[PDB]
């Protein structure tokens, strides 16, 4: 069971689905409750909502809490019966995953959640989810217990500046409305969120525009709100100006219409590296902020997990629970990358500090399910949270035809590689010993563990079957789609890893080279890839196994090629990656830039030079000045483009 329940009696009986059953209370159960069973299906069933007829014989078993619910199977009859109209649901989402085969367990569970606010931020830069993905998560958040979906992409004009200030165009308007509808009839809240901070004046011009964009997302169906003021600069900044926006949205709108649910800010300071601990910026939203509206915080620093003594501290200077926006799987910084792994890092203890817990995303909709699943699952029973567990019941959850294949890909398409916000993930763990081992001992001439060889070898091996069957995969095909590059990527990287194992063999000269240049070919097959695809601006193109597969493969390639250059007299090259242009540090090729990695660069052709940044402020225009060679960050960009 996802998220497993607060406390679970299994009998080690089961039952049949009745054939013939007794539906009791199904006119004054929560209706979204009744249709999911319906759906699933004499022997008593009572469904309903605590102070409900059909469940007064079990009112006592009902737990006291949002959200909460008992259920209970038996030779008897089936109880499904909820704290409140979405303890139901809730019930009945427990009770799809108990069926199996038309057959139930003799089971009672008494369940709750111990986070109030569970779900997804759509927070991040880059391209916003599709209209189709975002029906496909709600549905998903419905499933596993999230309530909280935030409406949020960065690079949505209606949202952030300047057309927060004017009502979303027919189309969107209308595709909103039915992701709200949608929302709804799945128990999650969809919560509208406004950036407005870049350019917000604090006028009452503005004031009334704020207003009257929620007054027409209220008309869409909105009943959560949310104020954003992340990742700005400027006089929006200001603490005590954002505090009476919010409590001026909370006492003129949220406190005056019939039905507003939360209402939500984002601060400046949302992490501990960015809030000034001897500036008055948190303990004035703290002190000013209506205690009914929530507070966001990402942890100590943009990408963190959370800590008792992290959310410690920032509860003590917002004076309430912090509502947890937490930046993993999100990508947007890292965006050649995949992050794929389990959810971990997260205090299992501390749900009474948080008033909520959100992640946000990859730009990957369906991708992000492995972590969305994770997070529900932790969010919902943090003491019982396993990680990896809870990974792959995520994982032949998204794709039960494929399972073990995903998990291949997934185990070794975790890790960021360096970044800037210093966030690391573990990838490749199951191999890294062997890796390291056998890397060891190559390099300095002791013998390697044959076994260790045998692993490398069953793990490329693996990696292929993998990528060939999930890139033909069409139970899931958007999920296919968004990591197509990637399975190619990492297809190449098992073929390569399985020719550079071949070289280590090395039975003769002749089989060597030709193995030689089946890897070389492999290198520019690469690099293709990453010059074709997922070309973004910010980090283009497609990385895969970058942890521990890929540096083993290259070093035991430039290792192989080293001892056979001596023991041939012989000059082969023994660079890693694919460059088809010339310059000891490597040359980069990223869209039209062709950069060295931070005196003389030839091109594999000429172009029309664009401009040079060097940086030891310089720039240069080359005016389309056709360019082969260039002598002297160093960066060349030309006309590609
Ligand atoms: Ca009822």
């Amino acid at each position: 069971l996802q998220p497993p329940p607060q406390q679970l009696i299994v009998q080690n009986k089961t039952i049949d689905l009745p054939a013939v059953y007794q539906l009791n209370g199904g006119e004054e159960a929560n209706p979204h409750a009744v249709k999911v069973l319906k759906e699933l299906l004499g022997m008593l069933i009572s469904i309903g909502e605590k102070g409900d007829k059909s469940v007064r014989k079990y009112s006592r078993q009902i737990p006291d809490h949002k959200e909460g619910y008992y259920l209970s199977v038996n030779e008897k009859e089936i109880v499904l019966a909820g704290n409140d109209e979405r303890g139901t649901y809730y019930a009945l989402q427990t009770f799809a995953q108990l069926l199996k085969d038309g057959k139930l367990p003799e089971v009672e569970i008494k369940d709750y959640p111990s986070v109030r606010y569970r779900g997804v931020v759509e927070g991040f830069y880059g391209t916003p989810w599709s209209h189709q993905a975002r029906l496909s998560q709600l549905k998903f958040y419905g499933k596993n217990k999230m309530n909280t979906y935030i409406y949020g992409p960065k690079d949505d004009p209606y949202h952030s500046a300047p057309n927060w200030r004017l009502p979303y165009p027919d189309k969107e308007a209308a595709q909103l409305q039915e992701l709200v509808a949608v929302a709804n009839e799945n128990e999650v809240d969809f919560v509208w969120a406004i950036h407005p901070g870049q350019d917000i004046k604090w006028n009452k011009e503005d004031r009334d525009l704020l207003l009257a964009k929620f007054e027409k997302m209220y008309q869409l169906g909105v009943r959560s709100f949310a104020v954003f003021f992340d990742d700005i600069s400027g006089e929006g900044t200001n603490p005590q100006k954002q505090a009476e926006l919010l409590n001026y949205i909370d006492e003129k709108f949220a406190q005056v219409k019939p039905d507003i649910n939360q209402l939500v800010m984002c601060p400046t300071e949302y992490n501990k590296s960015w809030s000034n601990p001897n500036g008055n910026y948190l303990t004035t939203l703290g002190d000013k902020l209506n205690p009914s509206i929530q507070i966001m915080w990402t942890g100590d620093r943009v990408i963190s997990d959370i800590t008792r003594d992290g959310i410690s501290w920032i509860n003590e200077r917002i004076k309430r629970p912090a509502y947890i926006w937490w930046n993993f799987p999100v990508s947007d910084y890292v965006r050649d990358h995949l992050l794929l792994g389990p959810v971990y890092g997260n205090d299992t203890t501390i749900a009474k500090e948080m008033s909520g817990f959100v992640t946000n995303p990859m730009e990957h909709a369906e991708s992000s399910k492995i972590a969305i699943y994770s997070v529900a699952s932790y969010a919902w029973n943090p003491a019982k949270y396993d990680t990896w567990q809870t990974w792959k019941d995520a994982i032949r959850t998204i794709l039960p035809s494929a399972a073990e294949e995903l998990e291949c890909f997934a185990m070794h398409n975790s890790d960021l590689g360096p970044n800037g916000h210093g966030y690391r993930r573990e990838e490749s763990m199951d191999i890294q010993p062997a890796a390291e081992r056998f890397l060891k001992a190559f390099k300095e001439g002791k013998n390697y563990d044959k076994a260790d060889f045998e692993t490398l070898q069953y793990t490329f091996e693996r990696m292929k079957e993998s990528a060939d069957i999930l890139l033909m995969n069409t139970e899931n095909k958007p999920l296919i789609v968004e990591i197509t590059p990637w399975v190619h990527q990492f297809k190449l990287t098992a073929e390569m890893g399985e020719e550079v194992l071949k070289m280590v063999e090395g039975r003769n000269e002749s089989y060597f080279l030709r193995k030689y240049n089946h890897v070389k070919a492999l290198q520019q097959q690469m690099f293709y890839i990453d010059q074709t695809s997922n070309q973004n601006p910010y980090q283009p193109g497609v990385k895969t196994a970058t942890r521990v597969i890929k540096p083993l493969i290259d070093r035991t390639f430039a290792t192989v090629v080293k001892f056979f250059n001596q023991k041939f007299n012989a000059h082969l090259d023994a660079t890693t990656d694919y460059m088809p242009h010339k310059m000891n540090l490597p040359l980069q090729v990223k869209a039209n830039r062709v950069l060295i990695s931070p005196v003389e660069i030839e091109l594999d052709a000429i172009y029309p030079g664009e401009n040079i940044q060097i940086n030891f402020r310089l720039s240069a225009g080359l005016q389309k000045a056709p360019v082969k060679f260039v002598r002297f960050q160093f960066v060349l960009t030309i006309e590609k483009k």
